[PDB]
């Protein structure tokens, strides 16, 4: 494997978002997935819709939290397989209340056939970005809002509860480290982004590791 992979540098991952206080975490980690997956597939960068799945995706909860192989399956099983454009159902509930679902007035932006969920194996999670790109996973990120910057080696993992997108790793580092994109706009962390030290599971990163499929 190339001894470091970063999808942002590339080119292939879009701007970071801001969810707001909303509990909508697995929305942006979903659609972060499927955004660059998109692209990958031979399609434009597009900025895809999280609302979509937050007042539609009835088998999560929206502003009180969801799964990322959730909204996969919702996307392809209810929704025909469309994602929607951000422009067409843009976000809404950065305040916490979620509007209702509309069935009319949006546009299809990207489509998914399936997701491939990935073997709880950091190992073979970084094997599997450094070829088909970048990864949802879900973290526990409770010392994430004193994260400043650096390689945090320091992730409290007890339990799961945010949902955050895997763009790449670095092993040539002193201490090898995860490159994560999060939905927290660029004014945290890293520009928006965090790195975690990588082999020893932080933040239980292993655990649901996922990636959306475009056939
Ligand atoms: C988003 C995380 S966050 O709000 O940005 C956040 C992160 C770190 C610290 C503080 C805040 C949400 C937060 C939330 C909101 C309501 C209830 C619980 C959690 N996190 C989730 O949605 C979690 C993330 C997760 C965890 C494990 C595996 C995948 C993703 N998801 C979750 O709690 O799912 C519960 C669920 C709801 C409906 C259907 C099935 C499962």
């Amino acid at each position: 494997a190339p001894a470091a992979v970063d999808w942002r540098a590339r080119g292939a991952v879009t701007a970071v978002k801001d969810q707001g206080q909303c509990g909508s975490c697995w929305a942006f980690s979903a659609i972060g997935n499927v955004e660059c997956q998109w692209f990958l597939a031979g399609h434009p960068l597009t900025n895809l819709s999280e609302q979509m799945l937050v007042s539609c995706d009835k088998t999560d909860s929206g502003c009180s939290g969801g799964l990322m192989n959730n909204a996969f399956e919702w996307i392809v099983q209810e929704n025909n397989g469309a994602v929607y454009t951000e422009d067409s159902y843009p976000y809404a509930s950065g305040e916490g209340i979620s509007p209702p679902c509309t069935t009319s007035g949006h546009t299809v932006g990207a489509t998914i056939t399936g997701h491939v969920e990935l073997p709880q194996d950091e190992a073979q999670i970084a094997a599997w970005l450094a070829v088909n790109g970048p990864v949802a996973v879900a973290v526990d990120a409770s010392s994430w809002m004193t994260y400043t910057g650096g390689v945090m080696t320091s992730c409290v993992s007890e339990q799961l509860d945010h949902g955050v997108l895997l763009v790449g790793y670095n092993d040539s580092a002193a201490v090898p480290y995860w490159i994560i994109k999060n939905s927290w706009t660029t004014q945290w962390g890293e520009e928006g982004y965090i790195r975690i030290a990588k082999g020893s599971n932080q933040c239980l990163v292993k655990e649901e590791a996922s990636s959306a499929v475009v056939g």
